């Protein structure tokens, strides 16, 4: 049985979790904290990460695409190249500019840090940028790449709140308010997939701000 | 036939470009400043991206996963999901720890700018942990991830020059200097693609310097 490692407050976890419920794939979850992690498996300390017979994988859409590529039965990706391209290119564009945008601000955001205006006024005028973009690429018809539930999902549903909540935070302002946000969520909400991985990232959310 | 669009002088563009030379894909090269880009191609306006007749993809891997699904004929990933997935990870791993992080200094480093002392040993600190934990991923066995020339190498070949041209500027010493980047690419230096990309790499970057833009 494959192993996916982390814990359910990670966003990149969740993500992961997200493609194997609706794949229906079987896995145990193993809850490794930062710096509790196995350094074979995840050489940097990242989660989350994967651990099967074959080998281990920590990088969350790399993954994925071991997913898709070792488990067909239920796919995440279109067939066709340039369709499958669209999905992808809505996940990059997602992770690459905005949560990791987001996430130089998370320190201050979300765990009681403090990051420079310097820092705050470079990632502001990133979002600023990329925020549109973005929206030219998703489709929101319901799903975030189209009418079909997909990858882009997987990553759209535990990104897009975490990148609203964190701006809120800085700036005052939800610099995805523009997008039909609350809508999509609203589309998600009513997938198992989507009620067991919210209720098991609140559970461990509030696990780890015990700690 | 597809139109790879960018700039030479573009790391990532030429990661395509090798992927599309090694594949040998028919493409039409087509100058794209930043600034200056088809921005219903790429709505960022990053390069490099494709367009085709079938649509535009603007995201570097994004446009290597594309030519591997619908170009198969000449595989640049192994057939194993397993053994594929350690080749993704070693480009993922590449770009988002390693290029990425020392992209925070190429203002400095490369276009005469100014980076800060406080990001300079942020991105420091980062890269002593990232590097080895690359070294960890990496096969160099004599390709990046194995024993076959594969996407990662593509990436490889165009981003581990860049971070110890930067980090030597930077630092005053190469971070990568515990990997055996030199031999990799005397390794890649024959390969007529790497040859092709390296000349018009320069070429570009010349002309790009050269703008009064």
């Amino acid at each position: 049985m494959l192993k996916l490692c982390g814990f359910a407050a990670s966003n990149y976890y969740n993500k992961v979790k997200l493609a194997l419920l609706e794949k229906n794939v079987p896995f145990e979850e193993v809850l490794a904290w930062i710096g509790e992690t196995d350094t074979t498996a995840t050489p940097a300390g990242k989660v989350p990460y994967m651990i099967t017979e074959s080998g281990s994988l920590c990088e969350s859409e790399v993954i994925n695409e071991y997913l898709e590529a070792a488990y067909p039965q239920t796919p995440l990706l279109p067939r066709d190249p340039m369709q499958a391209g669209k999905v992808r290119e809505i996940v990059t564009f997602l992770e690459l500019y905005l949560e990791l945008t987001a996430r130089e601000l998370y320190p201050e955001a979300f765990f009681g840090g403090k990051v420079s205006d310097n820092v705050k006024e470079r990632q502001l005028k990133l979002l600023s940028r990329y925020v549109p973009a973005f929206a030219k690429l998703a489709k929101f018809s319901p799903y975030v790449a189209g009418d079909t539930f997909t990858l882009a999902d997987c990553a759209a549903a535990v990104h897009l709140p975490l990148v609203s909540s964190c701006t809120k935070i800085i700036y005052g302002k939800d610099l995805l308010a523009d997008l039909p946000v609350k809508e999509y969520l609203k589309t998600l909400s009513e997938r198992p997939s989507v009620q067991k991985v919210n209720a098991d990232r609140k559970a461990n959310t509030e696990l780890m701000l015990s700690r």
